[PDB]
């Protein structure tokens, strides 16, 4: 693996709802460098179901467009770690939550990895965006974006 | 203006010779996105003139493929501040330099702005990339790109 901070004690139902994409980063510059970029994703809501998996909207841009996804993260033996299926097997990380305010995830598969600051409002949070960069030292990034909060009320951070 | 860091008592003359843009910033996304954003050039060589403007060496993606320019920055009566002539006026600022291994500087034209952190070698020098973002955080970035040793010795940092 690369990432090795969870957050200790994770209670996914408390992560239900609205966020915002606050700002990303990633271990290669392809992976976030255009708005069709393959982990360019704007997280809208999390949905955990009843059994622990969580269910998550977000928007991507897609041919020109941005369009809607609903992606299933399958709950694994460990609180903070899910598996969305593919080709490859792809690993959710929840870094860091205090359910209110923020919450960092890191999203792995030479491996690769995308992290995301997500806010519960349009707003910048200084002290969010501390924790994240905290938290990314630890790791080989190579790209980083964040949003201010007339983009954050676009779809797809227009 | 925005940037407010400037190297106090600079000799441009020092800055000659090879350069690596290790990492690049920049207050709007669209400044660095693509490979053919306007403000993603890569530098290779500055070149001081007698009487102390500065010419730059660099490439550029344009029509899908890696040119070469040459840029003239022309002094000021500030040492560390040079102006590039266009239908807008845009300013190019040194903000910390010692001559051996590391140059960061700033260009600015709501204002917007891109700053890199440039070396001699290409090598990740965390000591350097501090610096720069210690820099950084006087400023309002929104993207931020570092390039690894291989990329560094390829045109346009492919
Ligand atoms: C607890 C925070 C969980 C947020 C997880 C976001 C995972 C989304 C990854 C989807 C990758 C790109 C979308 C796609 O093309 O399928
Ligand atoms: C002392 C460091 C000076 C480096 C200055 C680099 C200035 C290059 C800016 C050129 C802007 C894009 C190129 C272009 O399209 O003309």
């Amino acid at each position: 693996l690369i990432v090795t901070q969870t957050m200790k004690g994770l209670d996914i139902q408390k992560v239900a709802g609205t966020w915002y994409s606050l700002a990303m980063a990633a271990s290669d510059i392809s992976l976030l460098d255009a708005q069709s970029a393959p982990l360019r994703v704007y997280v809208e809501e999390l949905k955990p179901t009843p059994e622990g998996d969580l269910e998550i909207l977000l928007q991507k841009w897609e041919n020109g467009e941005c369009a809607q996804k609903k992606i299933i993260a399958e709950k694994t033996k460990i609180p903070a770690v899910f598996k969305i299926d593919a080709l490859n097997e792809n690993k959710v990380l929840v870094l860091d939550t205090d359910y209110k305010k923020y919450l960092l995830f890191c999203m792995e598969n030479e491996q690769s990895l995308a992290c995301q600051c997500l806010v519960r409002t349009p707003e910048v949070d200084d002290e969010a965006l501390e924790k994240f960069d905290k938290a990314l030292k630890a790791l080989p990034m190579h790209i980083r974006l964040s949003f201010n909060p007339t983009q954050l009320e676009e779809q797809c951070h227009i």
